[PDB]
């Protein structure tokens, strides 16, 4: 194989930055080279890397979740929302490794470690879930896939959905409702459109806006139990559900209503 970057998730390598794309108001795209054109990351589909530094006196240590792949050799893409400072009246400060990054310059660098977490998609429909960090994988084969995002959790999603596409083989079905506060805050939104036309038969796409405009022909306001019921496969279907995003619309929108709906726990995980 390539060379891997990522050899031991205790080791930091510092990446430098080659790129930034913005991908809205808030949010960017930040493109790091990897050692060298030829090395890989080293990423299971489905986990995440971590970030450090030393800001403002602190030591700051965030994940973000990769959206390239090992197929992509020499640089790694992370999707990162910027909160800045003296915009929201709750977080006047911002938020301080978001903002360290928006402040970087092209060849700055940081240090990457990882990759990190309990899901692993290994293809064919087949996810390797730990219980927890101290256990086991459980490896569960399904058909079809439910996916609800909020924001920036649409990252570990959009690693899954990449993966399943490029695979003609690989027949499962991803379901994912994406929810965002505003029209403008639909994050990636011509890839996820770009995904759809070209793959319809194996993602099915919803929007869920907090505020929507004028013309709208999806959906508005939290995740719900109408949402969950007509836009993730049916609980007979036994697909796995999968869920990112902030704190509580896991554990307010998404947990109570897919009890509602009737999925069983042990169908669902939250990364
Ligand atoms: C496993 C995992 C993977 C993650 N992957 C990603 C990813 O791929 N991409 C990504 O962008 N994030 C990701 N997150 C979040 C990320 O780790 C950080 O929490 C995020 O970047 C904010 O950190 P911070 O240092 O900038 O903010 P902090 O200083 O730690 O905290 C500030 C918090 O206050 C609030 N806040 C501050 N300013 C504002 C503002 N202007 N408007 C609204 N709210 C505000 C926010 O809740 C913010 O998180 C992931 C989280 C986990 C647990
Ligand atoms: N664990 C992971 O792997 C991982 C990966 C990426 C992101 N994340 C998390 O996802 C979140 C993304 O933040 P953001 O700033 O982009 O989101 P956001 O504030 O813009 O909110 C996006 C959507 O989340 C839902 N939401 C927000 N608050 C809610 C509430 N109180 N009740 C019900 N639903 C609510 C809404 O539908 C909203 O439109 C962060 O918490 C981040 O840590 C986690």
């Amino acid at each position: 194989t390539p060379a891997i970057t990522l050899e031991n998730p205790d080791i930091k390598y510092p990446l430098r930055l080659i790129d930034k794309e913005v991908v809205n108001h808030d949010t960017r795209r930040f493109r790091f080279a990897l050692p060298s054109p030829e090395h890989i990351l080293g990423l299971p589909v489905g986990q995440h890397i971590y970030l450090s530094a030393r800001i403002d006196g602190n030591l700051v240590i965030r994940p973000y979740t990769p959206v390239s792949s090992d197929d992509d050799k020499g640089f790694v893409d992370l999707v990162i929302k910027v909160y800045f400072k003296d915009t929201h009246p709750k977080f006047p400060a911002g938020g301080k490794m978001s903002q360290y990054l928006e402040s970087m310059k092209i060849g700055d660098t940081i240090e990457f470690r990882g990759p990190n977490g309990l899901l692993v998609y290994q293809g064919k429909g087949k996810f390797a879930i730990r219980p927890d960090k101290k256990s086991s994988p459980v490896i569960k084969t399904v058909k079809s896939v439910g996916m609800i995002a909020g924001g920036t959790g649409i990252t570990p999603m959009l690693q899954v959905i990449r993966a399943i596409m490029k695979d003609p083989d690989d027949h499962t079905v991803c379901h994912l409702l994406f929810a965002n506060q505003t029209e403008k805050d639909i994050l990636l939104r011509p890839e996820l459109e770009e995904l759809r036309n070209e793959h319809s038969a194996r993602f099915k796409l919803w929007y869920t806006v907090d505020r929507a405009p004028e013309a709208w022909d999806y959906s508005q306001g939290f995740v719900n139990e109408e949402m969950i019921r007509d836009h993730l496969p049916p609980p007979e279907e036994e697909p796995l559900v999968l869920m990112c995003g902030p704190p509580p619309m896991i554990q307010y929108a998404c947990l109570p209503n897919l009890e509602r709906v009737g999925h069983p726990k042990e169908r669902c995980f939250a990364f």
